[PDB]
Formats: structure tokens, sequence, C-alpha cells
């Protein structure tokens, strides 16, 4: 099963999100703290290795991941993007 | 259907009615408006947000890490991972 990841595309932000919030929790961390410092910093040192949470954001940008949290943001505050 | 309501200046700025507002001038005046607002994020430079319509008054109004702190805060409520 070592070559069984033949699609490299990215998953969905919300997915990632859901998994490393829920690592975050059992790890016994704050996880909405851990969250806002990885997206103040860019470091994904703020996501522990557990569950591979830490190698699920290394996948995305942190940019990427900023530019959906804005587009989402302003669609849920009224803006038609 | 929620009616958005002009209060006081001495009320708080609310970050919806800043990001909103700075969205619509933004995009009035010709920019790309979502690349500004990432240059903005990424940076906490108000310099990316132009004078135009009040824009830079109003993210000036809040710092970097409160506008951050409530996109998350807002994605992750709003996605159903928080509850």
């Amino acid at each position: 099963v070592r070559f069984r990841l033949d699609d490299t595309d990215k998953q969905e932000i919300s997915k990632t999100l859901t998994s490393v919030y829920r690592s975050l929790e059992e790890k016994g961390y704050n996880p909405i703290n851990q969250i806002i410092g990885y997206v103040l910093s860019g470091d994904p040192a703020y996501i522990p290795r557990y569950n591979d949470a830490r190698n699920q954001i290394r996948k995305h940008e942190r940019d990427e991941i900023i530019e959906e949290l804005v587009r989402y943001y302003l669609k849920g505050n009224g803006i038609d993007l």
C-alpha cells in the first residue's frame, strides 16, 4: 500500500481542517487557538503530528487557506462573489 | 433575513461591516478585491486597502490578528466543525 496515493490533487480545505480540529482535540489542545496560530504564522509546528494532522496541513499553502477563509466569510456576510 | 443597522461611531466597529464595505469599495474603484484583502491579511499593512470611501479608515479600526481570529472562527462554526 506504499504506492496507493495515485491522486495528489489537493482535497477540500474543509476536509483537512475537520481532521486537524479532531486531532487537536484528541491531543488535549484548544483546537481553535492552534488553528489561529497556524494561520497567523504559516508554521506547521502549531499542528501536532498525531493522526497525520501536520502532514495534512502541509498539503496546502497558508495563502490558499487564507483565500478560502476570506471568500467563505464574504459570501456568508452578503457578498455575491 | 437580517437588516444591517447604521450605529453611532461610539459603537465598536464590527468586522463584518468593515470587510464587506472594504470589498465593495475595492470593487467599485476597479481593484481586484479578494487579492488586495489577502495582501492585507498576510502583511498587516493597511496600504493594501485604498483610502477611497473610508475603506482604509475602517481596516485601521482592527488589528491583523483580530481579523484572522474572526475569519477562522466564522469558518469553523459555519462548516459545522466546532459543534
